DNA sequence: GCCTGACTCTT
DNA sequence: AGAGTCAGGCT
């Protein structure tokens, strides 16, 4: 049952053929400085087991790595080509990355190994990497035979697996969404990850020295307020003071018990001064546990900087993930949170941080895919898009919005560009689920291009079983015909969101491929760091921050044409804080 | 150790 | 929705 093939003590020429699946196994999960167990050639002329030691110090292998016209075919290329940017080797040519095909060809499928691509198409000579390596505790690398026959069943599943993706994926239409859009992200992405975000740990260090004082100051009071000392951070403890020793009503119950969220803390706080205090320390303690010591312990101290990883095939929308460190939930609604930002610096003397960001890009998608007249034109005009619709809701003029009827617009904005329930809708506007849904149905009469698109996108996931974006990502919707309310609704929901927010991403990732070609064509030595959603980070000598302010904005906004404008607002400054 | 549930940040 | 932290109950 052992599939042939050669454990090469040297490299050979045959080796380096033009064409090849190519396997370079990083096993631990976070790839940075990571080292590399070994490696697994597949090509026309056989199989080929190679050890790392000796494949990565042959002049002949590296330049076959680094050659772009020798094409290889690979999974997860963007774990080996950063794995190997820490070692001083680069990575080209690769012209198929089964992991992104697989990702494409279905994001509900959660395929994260070979052996879960593989299986899609009834293929199983390969097995899961968690079966070879084990999981948590128990996870090592396995002895020789067993971790080269897994590398070569890995690359010869590869080559095997190449021709029936591609032709799936061209049979899709998204043959050019690959090999012209997620491919050569992934290079960029491998380059920001690489680069990393330097941090000013002093400045962290001395916040969390605040805070641990304010934190002591408060856990104090807290205890003074319940005649006791017990854990705060334990719900069920908490629960016990508050609903049981001090006898507040329960307003929410959880499957385990009582309900302690900052929303139902808020309504009590009137009740007792101990509630107040236990939101400031709930406060405060996120900032301090999840994003001081969070990303103090994740800066590397060789580098003074965090290389996060972003996930590109994750999400069910074809929005970019980030991990160790998450930077895209950085807090910024909260100027005590906000100052986190402030540890975010450059990376050189004499460079500031950039920062350009799409204003209500989801929004444009969805004046542009509905074809709402009324949505249009307001963005047509650059109107203030909570204030237009507050205007038309409530049917009157500029001057008589007021700020409640201005953020109850924009709580229904938002609970169309993230795709909510009337009851989410609800809960967030703290109104009961009828009054929700009457101000759902007043939206639709003042913008019906928008009803007419909801119900035809529904529609066509019921008829077709998907929705797509407009670069042709595509999202199956099964539950769309299920009948439990609940499961019917979300995917009804799904249906009607992933067009508007996978096309953002869409447009984003088109902006980042885009961006990177215009730096190099310009000979800027600007780069970027992260992207947020909807916003790109870079960081540039000060000197090219002129250019730049033309620059960027020009090739976001320009990287669709859209029945609307799309338009981007810029920032720069010596923290990324500052770059606001 | 491993797993789940509660909670909270941004988008 | 996605990532992360903490508790608490599992083995
Ligand atoms: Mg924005």
């Amino acid at each position: 049952a052992k599939m042939a093939f050669t454990l090469a003590d040297r490299v050979t020429e045959e080796m380096l053929a033009d064409k090849a699946a190519l396997v370079v196994e990083v096993v631990e999960e976070n790839y940075h400085d990571a080292p590399i167990v070994g490696i697994a050639v597949v090509n026309e002329h056989g199989r080929f087991f190679l050890r790392p030691e000796t494949a990565l110090a042959d002049p002949q292998f590296v330049a076959w790595l680094g050659d772009e016209t020798k094409k290889k075919s690979m999974f997860d290329s963007k774990r080996a080509a950063v794995a190997l940017k820490w070692k001083g080797i680069e990575l080209c040519g690769v012209s198929f990355d089964l992991l992104l095909a697989a990702y494409l060809l279905d994001p509900a499928q959660g395929v994260d190994d070979v052996a879960a691509a593989a299986k899609m198409k009834q293929y199983e000579a390969v097995r899961p990497d968690e079966a070879v390596y084990g999981k948590g505790a128990k996870r090592a690398v396995p002895d020789e035979p067993v971790l080269a026959e897994h590398l070569v069943r890995k690359a010869a599943a590869i080559w095997a697996l190449e021709r029936p993706f591609l032709d799936e994926l061209r049979r899709n239409e998204q043959d050019r969404l690959l090999v012209e859009l997620e491919q050569p992200l992934s290079s960029i992405l491998a380059e920001m990850e690489f680069a990393g975000v330097k941090v000013d740990t002093k400045r962290l260090e001395q916040m969390g020295e605040e805070l641990a004082e304010q934190l002591r100051t408060v856990e104090q009071r807290i205890y003074e307020l319940a005649g006791q000392e017990f854990n705060i951070n334990s719900p069920k403890q908490l629960g016990v003071i508050l609903f049981e020793k001090l006898q507040l009503p329960v307003l929410k119950k959880s499957k385990t018990g009582y309900s302690t969220s900052a929303d139902v803390l808020e309504k009590l706080a009137p009740y007792h001064e101990i509630v107040e205090n236990i939101l400031h320390y709930r406060q405060l303690g996120k900032l301090q546990s999840t994003y001081i010591e969070g990303l103090l312990k994740v800066v590397r101290p060789d580098t003074k900087k965090v290389h996060t990883i972003f996930n590109q095939a994750l999400t069910q929308t074809g929005r970019l993930s980030s991990t160790e460190p998450n930077l895209q939930n950085i807090p910024i609604r909260l100027e005590e949170g906000r100052k986190i930002r402030q540890a975010f610096v450059p990376s050189e003397s004499d460079w500031l941080i950039f920062a350009a960001d799409y204003s209500q890009i989801e929004l444009r998608v969805l004046a542009h895919i509905a074809e709402d007249d009324n949505l249009m034109e307001a963005f047509r005009r650059d109107l203030d898009i909570h204030t237009k619709t507050a205007m038309d809701i409530f049917q009157v003029s500029e001057d008589e919005v007021t700020p409640n009827m201005r953020r109850q617009a924009k709580a229904v904005n938002f609970g169309i560009v993230y795709g909510i329930s009337d009851y989410g809708l609800a809960q967030n506007l703290n109104i009961s689920r009828k009054e929700a849904a009457e101000f759902i149905e007043r939206y639709f009469e003042s913008f019906p291009g928008v009803k007419r698109y909801m119900e035809n996108i529904v529609q066509e996931a019921k008829q077709k079983g998907y929705v797509t974006t407009l670069l042709h990502r595509r999202r199956y919707l099964p539950d769309i015909t299920s009948r439990n309310f609940n499961v019917r609704s979300f995917a009804e929901r799904m249906a009607m969101n992933t067009p508007i927010q996978g096309s953002a991403a869409d447009i984003i990732k088109k902006a980042m491929i885009d961006l990177n070609a215009r730096l190099k064509e310009e000979r800027l030595q600007a780069r970027l760091l992260l992207q947020v959603h909807d916003e790109l980070i870079l960081e540039a000598p000060k000197e090219e921050m002129e250019r730049l302010c033309r620059l960027v904005p020009e090739v976001m906004e320009q990287a669709v044409t859209l029945r609307v404008p799309l338009k981007v607002d810029y920032h720069y400054g010596s923290t990324w804080y500052d770059a606001k």
